[PDB]
């Protein structure tokens, strides 16, 4: 079901996870559930225009995880 | 055939795929088949100065798709 | 532990080894404990926005000394 | 032998090439023929601040050749 | 002793070595003789904000050298 989710349903799950200020970068970089599955490291700490404490947590306790599971 | 393909033809291409706003990238950095042919990952994520989401996509089954068909 | 290290746990264990001045690079990136313990070399030294320098010795002698530790 | 070529060889071998809008960046970065033969992909494709397409088969058909032959 | 090089030492080293204008860089980096010997070749191509054909040779022909030697 990650792979059916929209945009807003990225932004609305980081935004619960607790990364509210974060999350709108999933909506300005326009990625769904299904981009989402196809992110790498790299896509995460530098391709969001993100701070880096969180990008790092985000990649490894959220967007892996939805990768792996 | 892609290898052919003009400019011109990437941008025709990736505007019918439903990219008409990552399509201008293609112009901007003049690509032609025999360029996308040679691309890879960071080249379309970092080298076209286009959304993630869609350059996620873009790479993953389109450029991806032409280079191994 | 470092795991439970906050941002400024952090700022102030890299004012004490010698580097106050970059120290506010991990408040500026938001790096906690936890934060720290997920990087990798290039994210020290292209992430922080910090002098390649005092960089590289602070992955080599201090963030991967505490990730090994 | 184009490790003895100087930077302006470099530039007139691009610009014979059929490359002349680039070739104005092997000037401007100072590259001769014997950094020509140490450049790898990323080089070319980031370092020269030349477009995508270009620097593709610069890097493929020219560079590549040079450094394999 | 490289180790020792403080960092006009650096500096030195890299105008005595033909490069007196990228030399600079490393004062501006706070490379120091340690920190030298931790570089390694994207430090050199992309993190001193120098032109590239010098900064290839910096690396290979000195950097790479002092390391091994």
């Amino acid at each position: 079901s990650p792979v059916e989710w929209t945009v807003m349903d990225v932004v609305e799950y980081f935004t619960e996870a607790g990364f509210p200020e974060q999350a709108t970068a999933f909506q300005e970089q326009e990625i769904d559930g299904k981009s989402l599955l196809l992110m790498q490291r790299t896509d995460v700490l530098t391709g969001l225009s993100i701070r880096l404490g969180p990008a790092l947590k985000i990649y490894e306790h959220h967007i892996k995880v939805l990768q792996q599971g």
